[PDB]
């Protein structure tokens, strides 16, 4: 019946009259971060709450260094080769995701919640989002900004905070200064949903209740992306050029004949 | 004076101090696929209908393997990166186009029409477009999806379906998940027209009438390549959150 | 607690329990083209004046060829981006920007200014903008057309000409045939301002007058994009299908009041 996709079978597909079909799956299972998280979370737990927050704050800078070469810390090594990642392999996104899950777990402790709330108010994403940091749910949202939503969504109880944040990022991508060329905000929401359906997640009344509480906090936020702030800083002089680009007539007072 | 636009001439442009200009290269549609198709179609007709559908379904994977080295099947051989293709040479895109032209033929046969309808309903492109596989014209559009529109447009009676699908791809490119960096959707529409103008194709009332029936099917479709199948499942609840953010 | 952001300290961040924060606070953030330009412009200076204009004139054709494989010229190589590009690395846009920067510098030389002026009047972009090309400032604007404004803006003395052209493109995007869906002109102006704000650039009295002289020339140009000839022949019947797909055709108004 169905055969494996090979150079010889493509030749058979094109030169013979036999019905030929290829086996598309080529796998056993899709990647599951919930599983990866249970097996790898303890390893990052010997980190400091402060250090985890430092990782978050200097994400882009830290990522660059990890990307320079095969990054090894302890028993774990983050390979430079982007292609071929095993379900056991550690990538930057997976490291980033583990740390955020760890940070949210720590928000169940009153002391850690206060350290996290104080420190994360200084993070660039939190200020750009204009995120109000009052209660525990808002602090959790703060930890989530910039994280891989489709990965984190697979961890239990992270479903609603992930999908609601994805919706908000889709709706307000312009105000949040998200470049559509670098981050497909619709595709992200799609991947999160794929993850929820894979673990048979049902959005009952209790889950919707949680989500709205998350959504309210996101609504109460005042997004101020770096780009729009940069124009505000120069608006007084930028406007003087907009005026000059108003209506103008060509070849006025030519006086020809 | 003017020189040929090549990789070697570009490195010279960037590394030397000599004055270099590139010759102008208008689109004169040199290669006529209609001619190429008439000469090569009978040979692709020896393939199984199921086999043709298998080709379409696994386009990107089959391409990578064929591109790895000089691929030979029968008397025909697809050379990798010659950089200059004769009107007689076989390329991957030309083979892909032939197979799609062959499949559209078979939609006049009831037995063939239904197997294609049944088989192609599982193709990734058809689902991303959200195309309703109802009638014969709908099945033809399905076979067309992902094909080289400028090439196929030169084949007789394939004009309207090529340009209407091209316009559609330009209008709904965002919903269709077409990356402008990978596929210039405007340039494609232009090429299809350039091809049509070259064969002195005139869009009388009959051509427009046929064209509209294709356009009708495409409007009734619900494109969502970016979206997941799972998105539609939660959609009723997701939208309750959108309203709070609007 | 506070340390220098290094690879060794990241390993410490991830493997130990000590509190670690990165006090670097460099706030360089996005890649800085000013620094890159100083290191590579000298390399682009041995290139023929005529050749630079040829590069601009055949931009997309050259780009496509550059995109085909790892393109190497001299010591420099433009890799095909499987992932992301480093700060020392050469992209096409960076090459394009260097070449454009080199050309405006040449407008300080009277003979080259005349050579550039004669040749660039035939460029597609210049005719589409309907740019007059009288003096040196107009010729600089011509070279600027099609360039990466956020990249070039970081180079000294290029601020005003970059921001003025961006404002113009945002204002007259309709006349220039720019699809808002493919190129967000508001975002572009924002990125340019962001680059300016990252430096201590202030639009003083001297900078604004310089900017206005650029704006005057842009005001005097009358944009009219030609589009494809084969599409104009089929335009009347083509538009019907466009309107079936939710694309209303713009009303052509005589403005006779």
């Amino acid at each position: 019946s169905k055969v494996k996709l090979t150079k010889e079978n493509i030749v058979a597909l094109l030169t013979q009259g036999k019905d030929l079909e290829f086996e598309e799956n080529q796998n056993l299972v899709a990647f599951n971060f919930k599983t990866f998280c249970l097996e790898n979370l303890d390893q990052i737990k010997k980190m400091s709450i402060i250090s985890c927050l430092t990782f978050l704050k200097n994400r882009q800078s830290i990522m660059k260094v990890i990307k320079q070469s095969d990054f090894t810390f302890g028993k774990i090594t983050i390979k430079k080769t982007s292609d071929r990642i095993g379900a056991t392999d550690m990538t930057f996104r997976r490291l980033d995701s583990l740390i955020r899950v760890r940070l949210v777990e720590e928000t169940g402790n009153s002391e850690n919640l206060n350290t996290i709330k104080s420190k994360i108010a200084s993070h660039p994403l939190i200020q750009a989002y204009g995120l109000p940091l009052d209660d525990a749910k808002s602090v959790r949202l703060a930890i989530m900004l910039g994280g891989s939503l489709p990965l984190i969504a697979s961890v239990d109880s992270f479903e609603m905070i992930s999908v609601v944040l994805a919706i908000y990022q889709d709706a307000k991508y312009k105000d949040l200064g998200i470049d559509p060329k670098k981050y497909d905000t619709k595709e992200a929401l799609g991947k999160v949903c794929t993850v929820l359906k894979s673990k048979a997640f049902e959005m009952n009344e209790d889950q919707v209740k949680k989500g709205k509480e998350y959504a309210a906090i996101l609504s109460s936020s005042n997004p101020n992306a770096k780009g729009s702030v940069a124009m505000e800083h120069y608006s007084e002089t930028l406007n003087k050029f907009y005026e000059m680009f108003g209506v103008k007539k060509q070849a006025k007072l030519a006086e020809l004949a």
